[PDB]
């Protein structure tokens, strides 16, 4: 009966090739990091005590915004929200949030980016069911593959290595596309643990290699 959205092993790349970046190109966005930094949260459902599934997406932000681009919301620490419920992987309304806003319908964007580190579970109760990080211009289009929308989709062994027990997830990925089009662009991780318990201690560390950034392209 369960809303569930697991994405495997898929690795989908769309747009235009990697934008030579030109005098007339514009940076609208970027984001980086000087050092790693840790998510460290407890999943759970509020409500609802059933064991056993943890279905959670992150918001994915570097710490360093470039100071001469208006702030955005890739700008800050990743930050993890749980699903609607035990049965229900959709998200309210109000987390699904863009990393950045277009005000320009005849815009067409490039973005480059690398997002390293590594997600882990805690103890030995839980692994991980399925992960995956997405860039889109809808917030969890599903299947992902069936949607142009869809701009970067990786997930499980295209994302990343595993330890032995799906404890650990360990990546590092890159996106250099251009010729997009979008209202809002979405960049997350969307996740869930399998697991004998309640409640999971979530840990994502975003390494210091990881950026994003955001060309208007010149027409």
């Amino acid at each position: 009966d369960a809303i569930y959205y697991p994405v495997g092993d898929v690795d989908i790349e769309r747009g235009g090739p990697a934008l030579e970046v030109g005098e007339e190109d514009v940076l609208v966005a970027r984001s980086f990091n000087e050092e790693d930094y840790v998510l460290d949260t407890i999943a759970q459902y509020p409500n609802d005590p059933t064991l056993g599934k943890l279905t959670f997406m992150i918001d994915l932000k570097n710490q360093q915004k470039d100071q001469n681009v208006a702030d955005f919301n890739g700008v800050g620490k990743s930050k993890l929200t749980m699903s609607l419920g035990y049965k229900d992987g959709n998200y309210p309304s109000e987390s699904q949030v863009p990393i950045y806003t277009s005000q320009d319908v005849t815009a067409k964007y490039a973005v480059k980016l690398r997002l390293k580190g590594e997600l882990l579970v805690s103890g030995d109760e839980w692994m991980i069911d399925y992960v995956y990080a997405q860039l889109a211009s809808l917030f969890q289009p599903y299947p992902p593959a069936n949607f142009p929308e869809v701009f970067m989709c990786k997930g499980g062994m295209k994302l990343g290595t595993f330890d032995s027990f799906r404890r650990t997830c360990t990546f590092d990925i890159t996106y250099d596309r251009s010729d997009l089009s979008f209202s809002q662009l979405y960049f997350n991780l969307f996740i869930n643990l399998a697991g004998q318990k309640r409640e999971n201690r979530v840990r994502l560390r975003i390494d210091k290699e990881s950026y994003f950034e955001l060309y208007e392209q010149s027409e």
